[PDB]
Protein backbone atom coordinates (compact mmCIF):
# COMPACT_ATOMS: atom_id res chain seq x y z
CA UNK A 1 0.00 0.00 0.00
CA UNK A 2 1.45 3.27 -1.28
CA UNK A 3 -1.19 5.43 -1.92
CA UNK A 4 -2.27 6.82 -5.14
CA UNK A 5 -0.31 6.32 -8.29
CA UNK A 6 -2.27 8.78 -10.57
CA UNK A 7 -0.93 12.45 -10.47
CA UNK A 8 -2.21 14.84 -8.14
CA UNK A 9 -4.92 17.18 -10.40
CA UNK A 10 -3.94 20.28 -7.79
CA UNK A 11 -4.03 23.11 -10.17
CA UNK A 12 -6.81 25.53 -11.58
CA UNK A 13 -9.67 25.78 -8.94
CA UNK A 14 -12.30 26.43 -10.97
CA UNK A 15 -12.37 23.40 -13.15
CA UNK A 16 -12.60 21.31 -9.98
CA UNK A 17 -15.96 18.87 -9.80
CA UNK A 18 -18.59 19.79 -7.30
CA UNK A 19 -19.97 17.25 -4.82
CA UNK A 20 -23.49 18.10 -2.96
CA UNK A 21 -23.62 17.87 0.64
CA UNK A 22 -25.96 15.65 2.58
CA UNK A 23 -26.56 16.23 6.28
CA UNK A 24 -25.98 13.29 8.12
CA UNK A 25 -28.73 11.79 9.97
CA UNK A 26 -26.69 10.59 12.79
CA UNK A 27 -23.63 13.39 12.70
CA UNK A 28 -22.67 12.97 16.33
CA UNK A 29 -20.85 15.36 18.83
CA UNK A 30 -18.10 16.99 18.03
CA UNK A 31 -15.32 19.54 20.19
CA UNK A 32 -15.11 22.38 17.99
CA UNK A 33 -17.05 25.47 17.68
CA UNK A 34 -16.65 25.00 13.53
CA UNK A 35 -14.32 23.33 10.75
CA UNK A 36 -12.83 24.15 7.73
CA UNK A 37 -12.74 20.71 5.09
CA UNK A 38 -9.96 21.91 2.83
CA UNK A 39 -10.02 19.66 -0.38
CA UNK A 40 -6.64 20.11 -1.77
CA UNK A 41 -7.21 18.28 -5.35
CA UNK A 42 -9.46 17.57 -8.15
CA UNK A 43 -10.32 13.89 -7.25
CA UNK A 44 -13.71 12.16 -7.10
CA UNK A 45 -13.10 10.60 -4.04
CA UNK A 46 -11.66 13.54 -2.00
CA UNK A 47 -14.63 15.54 -3.17
CA UNK A 48 -16.93 12.83 -1.81
CA UNK A 49 -15.11 12.30 1.13
CA UNK A 50 -14.83 16.17 2.02
CA UNK A 51 -18.38 16.59 1.58
CA UNK A 52 -18.74 13.23 3.82
CA UNK A 53 -17.54 15.08 6.72
CA UNK A 54 -19.21 18.47 6.15
CA UNK A 55 -22.51 15.92 6.25
CA UNK A 56 -21.51 15.10 9.93
CA UNK A 57 -21.83 18.64 10.96
CA UNK A 58 -24.04 20.60 8.68
CA UNK A 59 -24.41 23.97 10.35
CA UNK A 60 -20.59 24.14 11.48
CA UNK A 61 -18.43 23.03 8.73
CA UNK A 62 -17.14 24.87 5.09
CA UNK A 63 -15.65 23.11 2.55
CA UNK A 64 -12.71 24.67 0.49
CA UNK A 65 -11.77 23.35 -2.79
CA UNK A 66 -7.77 24.72 -2.94
CA UNK A 67 -5.25 24.69 -5.76
CA UNK A 68 -1.86 25.00 -5.89
CA UNK A 69 -1.83 28.79 -6.69
CA UNK A 70 -3.37 29.58 -3.42
CA UNK A 71 -6.89 30.18 -5.57
CA UNK A 72 -9.79 28.48 -3.65
CA UNK A 73 -13.65 29.07 -3.75
CA UNK A 74 -15.60 27.97 -0.96
CA UNK A 75 -18.29 25.01 -2.12
CA UNK A 76 -20.43 24.55 1.01
CA UNK A 77 -21.11 26.34 4.38
CA UNK A 78 -20.79 29.99 6.01
CA UNK A 79 -17.17 30.92 6.92
CA UNK A 80 -18.78 34.09 8.38
CA UNK A 81 -19.59 31.63 11.51
CA UNK A 82 -15.89 30.69 11.90
CA UNK A 83 -14.94 32.51 14.91
CA UNK A 84 -11.73 31.70 17.41
CA UNK A 85 -9.74 28.44 17.08
CA UNK A 86 -10.75 25.67 15.10
CA UNK A 87 -10.52 22.72 13.47
CA UNK A 88 -8.87 22.34 9.69
CA UNK A 89 -9.28 19.12 7.73
CA UNK A 90 -7.00 18.12 4.78
CA UNK A 91 -8.89 15.99 2.27
CA UNK A 92 -6.44 14.40 -0.34
CA UNK A 93 -4.84 11.03 -1.58
CA UNK A 94 -1.17 10.54 -0.58
CA UNK A 95 1.55 9.33 -2.59
CA UNK A 96 4.75 7.45 -2.31
CA UNK A 97 7.22 9.08 -5.28
CA UNK A 98 10.05 6.77 -6.19
CA UNK A 99 12.95 9.11 -5.66
CA UNK A 100 12.25 9.65 -2.20
CA UNK A 101 11.58 8.19 1.68
CA UNK A 102 9.23 10.55 2.07
CA UNK A 103 5.06 10.69 1.14
CA UNK A 104 3.40 13.52 -0.70
CA UNK A 105 -0.12 14.90 -0.04
CA UNK A 106 -2.07 15.81 -3.13
CA UNK A 107 0.83 16.82 -4.69
CA UNK A 108 2.91 18.28 -1.82
CA UNK A 109 5.80 17.59 0.46
CA UNK A 110 5.00 18.25 4.04
CA UNK A 111 6.98 21.56 3.78
CA UNK A 112 5.38 22.71 0.80
CA UNK A 113 2.03 22.11 2.34
CA UNK A 114 2.87 23.94 5.30
CA UNK A 115 3.98 27.42 3.28
CA UNK A 116 0.88 27.01 1.19
CA UNK A 117 -1.57 26.41 3.90
CA UNK A 118 0.10 29.40 6.10
CA UNK A 119 0.10 31.10 3.13
CA UNK A 120 -4.05 30.25 2.82
CA UNK A 121 -5.09 31.06 6.68
CA UNK A 122 -3.99 34.93 5.70
CA UNK A 123 -5.57 35.33 2.51
CA UNK A 124 -8.92 33.41 3.63
CA UNK A 125 -9.29 35.24 6.64
CA UNK A 126 -8.78 38.66 5.48
CA UNK A 127 -11.26 38.16 2.30
CA UNK A 128 -13.90 36.71 4.51
CA UNK A 129 -13.29 38.96 7.06
CA UNK A 130 -13.32 36.48 9.57
CA UNK A 131 -10.49 36.31 12.64
CA UNK A 132 -10.02 32.30 12.86
CA UNK A 133 -7.20 30.54 13.25
CA UNK A 134 -6.85 26.39 13.17
CA UNK A 135 -6.24 24.57 16.68
CA UNK A 136 -6.18 20.86 15.06
CA UNK A 137 -5.25 20.18 11.74
CA UNK A 138 -6.69 16.58 10.85
CA UNK A 139 -4.68 15.03 7.80
CA UNK A 140 -7.38 12.82 5.81
CA UNK A 141 -6.00 10.28 3.33
CA UNK A 142 -7.91 8.99 0.91
CA UNK A 143 -5.95 6.19 -0.12
CA UNK A 144 -4.51 3.42 2.18
CA UNK A 145 -0.75 4.04 3.21
CA UNK A 146 0.94 2.38 5.73
CA UNK A 147 1.14 3.17 9.43
CA UNK A 148 4.62 4.17 9.74
CA UNK A 149 4.30 6.97 6.41
CA UNK A 150 1.38 7.95 7.80
CA UNK A 151 3.16 9.16 11.00
CA UNK A 152 6.31 9.94 8.96
CA UNK A 153 4.30 13.10 7.11
CA UNK A 154 2.59 13.99 10.01
CA UNK A 155 5.62 14.31 11.87
CA UNK A 156 7.04 16.58 9.27
CA UNK A 157 3.54 18.52 8.79
CA UNK A 158 2.92 19.11 12.43
CA UNK A 159 7.22 20.85 12.30
CA UNK A 160 6.46 22.43 9.00
CA UNK A 161 3.21 24.13 10.27
CA UNK A 162 5.13 25.17 13.30
CA UNK A 163 7.98 26.91 11.52
CA UNK A 164 5.24 28.73 9.20
CA UNK A 165 3.71 30.26 12.47
CA UNK A 166 1.03 27.96 13.01
CA UNK A 167 1.59 26.10 16.09
CA UNK A 168 -1.57 22.93 15.73
CA UNK A 169 -1.74 19.34 16.89
CA UNK A 170 -1.92 16.95 13.96
CA UNK A 171 -3.57 13.66 13.56
CA UNK A 172 -3.64 11.34 10.39
CA UNK A 173 -6.03 8.71 9.22
CA UNK A 174 -7.50 7.10 6.42
CA UNK A 175 -11.08 7.59 4.82
CA UNK A 176 -13.83 4.97 4.50
CA UNK A 177 -16.18 5.05 1.77
CA UNK A 178 -19.54 3.41 1.67
CA UNK A 179 -20.02 1.66 -1.44
CA UNK A 180 -23.69 1.38 -2.09
CA UNK A 181 -23.44 -2.14 -4.07
CA UNK A 182 -21.57 -3.64 -1.89
CA UNK A 183 -23.99 -1.51 1.19
CA UNK A 184 -20.20 -1.26 3.39
CA UNK A 185 -17.46 1.21 4.30
CA UNK A 186 -14.42 0.29 2.40
CA UNK A 187 -10.91 2.13 2.27
CA UNK A 188 -9.00 2.59 -1.71
CA UNK A 189 -6.03 0.99 -2.25
CA UNK A 190 -5.15 3.43 -4.14
CA UNK A 191 -5.21 1.86 -7.49
CA UNK A 192 -8.00 -0.13 -8.55
CA UNK A 193 -9.60 -1.74 -5.59
CA UNK A 194 -11.61 -1.11 -2.44
CA UNK A 195 -10.28 -2.72 0.95
CA UNK A 196 -12.14 -4.23 3.84
CA UNK A 197 -9.68 -3.63 7.28
CA UNK A 198 -11.11 -4.74 10.38
CA UNK A 199 -8.74 -2.18 12.21
CA UNK A 200 -8.97 1.10 11.71
CA UNK A 201 -5.30 2.94 12.37
CA UNK A 202 -5.37 6.90 13.86
CA UNK A 203 -1.99 8.72 14.77
CA UNK A 204 -2.51 11.93 16.81
CA UNK A 205 0.19 14.22 17.30
CA UNK A 206 0.02 17.28 20.42
CA UNK A 207 2.31 19.57 21.16
CA UNK A 208 2.99 19.55 25.06
CA UNK A 209 4.11 23.13 25.32
CA UNK A 210 6.55 22.04 28.45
Amino acid sequence: WTGATSKADNQNVNDWERVVVTPAVDGGETRFDGQIIVQMENDAVAAKAAANLAGKHPESSVVVQLDSDGNYRVVYGDPSKLDGKIRWQLVGHGRDHSESNNTRLSGYSADELAVKLASFQQMFNQAEKISSKPDHISIVGCSLVSDDKQKGFGHQFINAMDANGLRVDVSVRSAKVYINEMGRKLYFDGKDSWVNKAINSKVLLSWNGQ
